[PDB]
């Protein structure tokens, strides 16, 4: 449930992962105090610019990703305060699904494809019900726990081609422009790692959406679920469907992989 403060002795970073501007990733291992075992974490420490006025908020927002409890929705085990900041969240071995796709594209299959689509609509649905929109959902935010198991991170807190018309031109951002963004997360997992409109400038991004033009349909999938991501980039933000709505579609999809994704040769 809450937040743990956590000493900086009980845990120790072993190398790190990613480098940001915002802050520094690192692979950890934490041995919580009073307990013999030892757990690897994921620890991300703030780069810079500590502010009462920005510690507060920081602290404010930890509190709320603690608070969050969901199978498919990553949750902040604890924060540890001295000089800098740093920020612990269990580690998740495979990393991003982005990067899991992209290296193990000879060997996916197509339920295990289609049944990240529904947990992330069933992580996706947790937020929405919690009033939290995402703001950057995208291939690298969700993790990889296990193949069969999937998480959602970096949640609450740019990314043109992601982000919706709406929130391009006006700056708007809703649960509804968060599915815009999940359709686009999706076919990037359709189509292996591919970017977005490769070699597009991101100024030119909003004309197209204007025009009409979206990102191709992906060769592997069927014509059904073609539609399901066309939907999610149309502009009426109401007239895309809900999250809710998006897990029983896939589910159902789910079941049978094989008619609704082709790729290779599968069972
Ligand atoms: O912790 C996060 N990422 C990490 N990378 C390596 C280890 S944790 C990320 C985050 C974690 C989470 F469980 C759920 C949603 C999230 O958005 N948060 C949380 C937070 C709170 C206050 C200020 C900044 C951040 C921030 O960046």
């Amino acid at each position: 449930a809450l937040l743990r403060i956590l000493k900086e002795t009980e845990f120790k970073k072993i190398k790190v992962l990613g480098s940001g501007a915002f802050g520094t990733v690192y692979k950890g291992l934490w041995i919580p105090e009073g307990e013999k075992v030892k757990i690897p974490v994921a620890i991300k420490e703030l780069r810079e610019a500590t502010s009462p006025k920005a510690n507060k908020e920081i602290l404010d927002e930890a509190y709320v990703m603690a608070s969050v409890d969901n199978p498919h929705v990553c949750r902040l085990l604890g924060i540890c305060l001295t000089s800098t900041v740093q920020l612990i969240m269990q580690l998740m071995p495979f990393g991003s699904l982005l990067d899991y796709v992209r290296e193990h594209k000879d060997n996916i299959g197509s339920q295990y494809l289609l049944n990240w689509c529904v947990q992330i609509a069933k992580g996706m649905n947790y937020l929405e019900d919690r009033r939290l929109v995402h703001r950057d959902l995208a291939a690298r935010n969700v993790l990889v726990k296990t193949p069969q198991h999937v998480k959602i991170t970096d949640f609450g807190l740019v990314p043109i081609k992601w982000m919706a018309l709406e929130s391009i031109l006006h700056r708007i951002y809703t649960h509804q422009s968060d599915v815009w963004s999940y359709g686009v997360t999706v076919w990037e997992l359709m189509t292996f790692g591919s970017k977005p409109y490769d070699g597009i400038p991101a100024s030119e991004i909003s004309s197209i959406l204007e025009k009409g033009e979206r990102l191709p349909q992906p060769p592997i999938c069927t014509i059904d679920v073609y539609m399901i991501m066309r939907k999610c980039w149309m502009i009426d933000a109401d007239s895309r469907p809900k999250f809710r709505e998006l897990i029983i579609e896939f589910s159902k999809m789910a079941r049978d992989p094989q008619r609704y994704l082709v790729i290779q040769g599968d069972e």
